[PDB]
C-alpha cells in the first residue's frame, strides 16, 4: 500500500509513525531523531505524556540540519481530559505547539471522550477515587477543535477512543463545521475492532490503530495478561515470512487500510519497525490475526468508568 493514506481535510498521513507514550524524557529526544533519520515522518505525542518539550526539541533539530522539511512531517497531539471547557482549547493547543517548537499540528485529537474538571492535577479525583467530571460534552468541544482550524493552529482535527454512537453524535453535531479526520483507538488481534472500523471507514474517518504491540510496557501490566509479542501462533507467522513478530503486528493494521504508531525508545526497534513496507500478509494470514481476537483491552481505567460519556462497556 502506499506509504501514505488521504484524509478528508485533503492532507496525506503516513501510515506508520512513531508513539512517545511512556517514552522517558532522556530518551525520547534521541529516539525521535533516529526515527526520522531511518525514515519516519509521522509522531504521535500527547499533553499528558509529559515530554512533548524533548520530542520538539527532536522535531526542531531534524529540521534546523534540513534532515527533513516541516511539510514532509506529520505531527499529531491530543488535548486533555481537563481542558474540555470552550476557554481553556486553544492555550492547551498553544502549550502543546510552544513545547513541540511547531507553528501548526497536522492533526489534534479529543484524546478521550470524556471532560474532567480542570486544573493542575490530570486525573482529579474526588476522596472515593473516581475521577471529577467536566459537565462540557463532546459537541461543545469538537466546536472548539473547529475553531482551531479555522485559527490556523491545526490543519486537521479529529477524535480518539471514540465508541460508535460517540462518533455518530459528532457526525450528526447540528452546524457540523468539520467531520473527524481520524478515531484514534487501540487495535491489535485481540481487540480487533471490526465494528467500530468499519464504521468509521465508512464515514471516510481514518481510524489509526494504538498499542498494536499490545503496550507490554503499559505501567498496569500484570504477569498473567495474553502477549501478543510472545503469542507463538503469531511468532509463526512472522517465522514464515522470515519477519519478526513486531512487524507482523505493525503490518497488520497497515493492511487494513489503517494508520499504526508503534512504541519504541531502542534505536535498533525503531529501525526494525519501520521495515514493513517490502513485505505482505495474505488474506488467510489476515484472517487468521483477525480470528485472535478476544476483546481484551490495554487501556480502560476504573476511575474513570462511571463519567458519562465513558466510552467502554
Ligand atoms: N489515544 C490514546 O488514548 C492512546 C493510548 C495508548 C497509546 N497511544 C499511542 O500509541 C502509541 C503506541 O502504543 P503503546 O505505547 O501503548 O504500546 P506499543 O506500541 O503497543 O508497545 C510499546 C512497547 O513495545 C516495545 N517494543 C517496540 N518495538 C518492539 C519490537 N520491535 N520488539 C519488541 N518490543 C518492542 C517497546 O519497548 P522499548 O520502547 O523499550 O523499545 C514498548 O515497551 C503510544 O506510545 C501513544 O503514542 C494512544
Ligand atoms: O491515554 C493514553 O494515551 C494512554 O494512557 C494513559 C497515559 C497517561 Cl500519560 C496517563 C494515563 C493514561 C491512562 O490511564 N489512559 C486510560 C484512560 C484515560 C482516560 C479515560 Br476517560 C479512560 C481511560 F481508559
Ligand atoms: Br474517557
Amino acid at each position: 500500500m502506499a506509504s501514505r493514506i488521504l484524509l478528508n481535510n485533503g492532507a496525506k498521513m503516513p501510515i506508520l509513525g512513531l508513539g512517545t507514550w511512556k517514552s522517558p524524557p532522556g530518551q525520547v529526544t534521541e529516539a525521535v531523531k533516529v526515527a526520522i533519520d531511518v525514515g519516519y515522518r509521522h509522531i504521535d505525542c500527547a499533553h499528558v505524556y509529559q515530554n512533548e518539550n524533548e520530542v520538539g526539541v527532536a522535531i526542531q533539530e531534524k529540521l534546523r540540519e534540513q534532515v527533513v522539511k516541516r511539510e514532509e512531517l506529520f505531527i499529531v497531539s491530543k488535548l486533555w481530559c481537563t481542558y474540555h471547557e470552550k476557554g481553556l482549547v486553544k492555550g492547551a493547543c498553544q502549550k502543546t505547539l510552544s513545547d513541540l517548537k511547531l507553528d501548526y499540528l497536522d492533526l489534534y485529537l479529543i484524546h478521550w471522550p470524556c471532560g474532567f474538571k480542570p486544573g493542575k492535577e490530570f486525573f482529579p479525583l474526588d476522596e472515593s477515587g473516581n475521577v471529577v467530571p467536566s459537565d462540557t460534552n463532546i459537541l461543545d468541544t469538537w466546536a472548539a477543535m473547529e475553531e482551531l482550524v479555522d485559527e490556523g493552529l491545526v490543519k486537521a482535527i479529529g477524535i480518539s477512543n471514540f465508541n460508535h454512537l460517540q462518533v455518530e453524535m459528532i457526525l450528526n453535531k447540528p452546524g457540523l463545521k468539520y467531520k473527524p479526520a481520524v478515531n484514534q483507538i487501540e487495535c491489535h488481534p485481540y481487540l480487533t475492532q471490526e465494528k467500530l472500523i468499519q464504521y468509521c471507514q465508512s464515514k471516510g474517518i481514518v481510524v489509526t490503530a494504538y498499542s498494536p504491540l499490545g503496550s507490554p510496557d503499559r505501567p498496569w501490566a500484570k504477569p498473567e495478561d495474553p502477549s501478543l509479542l510472545e503469542d507463538p501462533r503469531i511468532k509463526a507467522i512472522a517465522a514464515k515470512h522470515n519477519k519478526t513478530t513486531a512487524q507482523v503486528l505493525i503490518r497488520f493494521p497497515m493492511q487494513r487500510n489503517l494508520v499504526v504508531i508503534p512504541k519504541s525508545v531502542t534505536p535498533e526497534r525503531i529501525a526494525e519497525n519501520f521495515k514493513v513496507f517490502d513485505f505482505e500478509l495474505s488474506s488467510q494470514d489476515m484472517t487468521t490475526l483477525l480470528s485472535y481476537n478476544r476483546n481484551w483491552r490495554v487501556c480502560a481505567l476504573l476511575s474513570c468508568t462511571s463519567h458519562k460519556d465513558y466510552p467502554f462497556h
